[PDB]
């Protein structure tokens, strides 16, 4: 009942899943089409940005395509935002390769996040945030771990996205 | 899958869309099913009120009936509420002529609202700072602009949703 | 389009309803499908846990069977969550008998609940706390009032939840 | 370094002791100088109001007044905010006879409790709220006990005031 | 007790009065000591930054130079913050003339404001915000009101800060 | 103005200084007599209980004794509770040596942490959360780390604090 939007990949529609700030990692279901609680952080940190995915998209590894949604205030689980990517980021973990959209609100939702227009456009401490984030917040948990390998562009961005929302195409 | 109520006009469904307090714009799409985030007001103002519509009803600019639900606490994006009209606010913007009912949760949702039956049972400062708010927060918005017209009684609120169950009815 | 677990009655799914620390009775409709604000607590008190109920389970009152679930954190209405049950509150109120179960989240989800494996490993104050606060939060609703009868084992709660499931099944 | 006010008993100065919502009792304490837990309410209830004292006044039982701030918003504890008394609030418990002041804001500091002039300007659904909180908070503690004897007028308040300031001056 | 600090004027001490997001003035006493609640705003606006003053400096008006502290968390009032001048804002009120100086943590402080080093790196969006936030949150106030002249660069800041230091100095 | 306790070292002062869940380190400063905010967390963690120090108490780092006061609530900043310590953790950090008590609320003050008296009380899961925090959140500040040497019991915690009192009394 939702798609990736008109304008993909310049403009995507992401399915807020986790608020920001929050510490409960939630999952859409869309088999059951809830909201479900996989599970509390083991460890004492908080998502640094709102995750949620692309609906309408697919990636090699069988799940839609990830975005982190950085904005300064949370959004409602299950709500859904349109953003601009403005970048990528690379990761490894327990089951292998792996990739996540970087992305702000596009700018007729908050015009404050206008001027960035690329990953390199973010400060330094919030990609250093963001990156030992993801390889601490699953430490605790028995045999899951991540590695991230590196930061792509905007372009990067859209052109993953377009391959996604072909695959289901 | 929604109705305006088996008491309507004298107590209402309201599909609340925005909590009060907030100063993120969701709105329900019907189509899809979702509520979505349209735009984070560009002023820094916030909600003093619930907002919500009724559904199952039309009004003649083709979209439903809009509440104002007034509260000291805030109801979760989605959630349905029943509410009392007690008045409605009458106003003009960019598109043209518009009502919105006023209204505080039924009695047996809260009785310390039991008080309140009509517009005048508000207090002064209460009703400045509504009109305030819808001539203000879309001001940074380009070609966006709102005039407050006048209030309504309740009885008069109870007729404007009267005719938008008709409409649709 | 819920299930009550592939693991009943060890591991059970519920939907939340009320989150913790609410003072504000939310109900789910399954029929409207919608979370409904049944009435706002006419006295000053909060749920001590997040209240929901097992899907697909059916009790002798012709309605689900309710969960009181303990965590240090509140769920968002209409969230899933996997729990453990760990005992049952048995209780009679002015519609008649009545019985809840009390879980906690299942290890997985959340590995610092691990060591309540039953309703004798909560600290006697929350049984207090819990035990209080259904005997008066009603008390101002007019002819309305529940007295707890005793608490059951978790073996207990597991054969509750295995007939509310056959009831339905 | 505090007094009552200039205006008083028109007009009182209020240090704010509990913030309204919370289930933590807080204690001023003017040796030390600082803000200390007494106890967390043994109960799931909370103060349905901002609760504080009168600094400069001494009641019978060698305590300054304390005040039932009613707003409807926190405010943080250690502010020190001007009231109007609009009544006031006579109870016995296990030490003996007590009376609490209760007010609203002075209107310059929030013009939408104006209206509200006297203690029967309040919801009888608020009052009862008040009255059923301080009957039951207590209630889980060892030999702690509140039973309220009834209501009194602003002008009644006035004059508690009155005596409670000489008192000490 | 306090002082502007040991680098004034490249990094200052600002005591926090009001948390961002509030909707209530709170004003810091020096004579009682306490942090007063001036009033509650009569619009449904709130402040768009921490504000707070920089302790022992003095202005032409007889107050200490005011600071709008801006970050994407609140403090608690009456908390002092090291911050940078990025610039300066320039006003006129129904009391004369008036210039608030703009800042951001100081760099060890929190470094995700490192990249923000004058006026004109704040987004225009922001900006308009702040501006517009002014020129409207007292307008329900009886004759009051305030009209932004214009902005201030990080340099003329550090200097408006060097007098209003040699002033009581 | 504070002491450790008249019952130390069975009970002790904890002044509160950065509340449970923050993530910005509040530091108290003796002689401003203000809380001050030292920097807000570079990584994306909080603090997974309530810090703050025993008034009176002297280490051979020059510093008081630090309290991880443990409950399922935020305190604020500068607020003082009574603890019972349960235990001590010891650690090395760029400094050096550190030894942190860890406590939870004296039984009157919250009755539901009676049944916790030694470390051991501790789910393994709260223990390895706190251990991970103290050993990551300041990985991404220059030149700081944290490595914990182990777990003392509530003798070793009392006598801790008993040497602590004795070097400054
Ligand atoms: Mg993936
Ligand atoms: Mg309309
Ligand atoms: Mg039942
Ligand atoms: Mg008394
Ligand atoms: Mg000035
Ligand atoms: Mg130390």
């Amino acid at each position: 009942k939702l798609s990736p939007g008109k304008n993909a990949p310049d403009v995507v529609n992401v399915l807020v899943e986790i608020p920001q700030g929050s510490n409960i990692k939630y999952e859409y279901d869309d088999e059951e089409g809830v909201i479900k609680v996989d599970r509390v952080l083991y460890t004492s940190m908080n998502y640094p940005f709102n995750y949620g995915f692309i609906p309408g998209t697919l990636e090699e590894d069988g799940d839609p395509l990830d975005v982190l949604v950085i904005t300064n205030y949370q959004l409602y689980p299950g709500s859904v935002i349109e953003v601009r990517p403005i970048g990528i980021l690379y990761m490894k973990d327990e089951e292998g390769e792996d990739a996540k959209i970087v992305a702000v609100p596009k700018d007729k939702t908050d015009p404050s996040f206008s001027n960035i227009k690329d990953i390199n456009d973010l400060p330094q401490a919030t990609k250093n945030k963001i990156v030992h984030f993801f390889e601490h917040y699953k430490e605790l948990e028995p045999g899951k771990y991540v590695k991230i390998s590196g930061w792509g562009s905007a372009t990067e961005a859209k052109n993953r996205i377009q391959l996604a929302i072909k695959r289901v195409s």
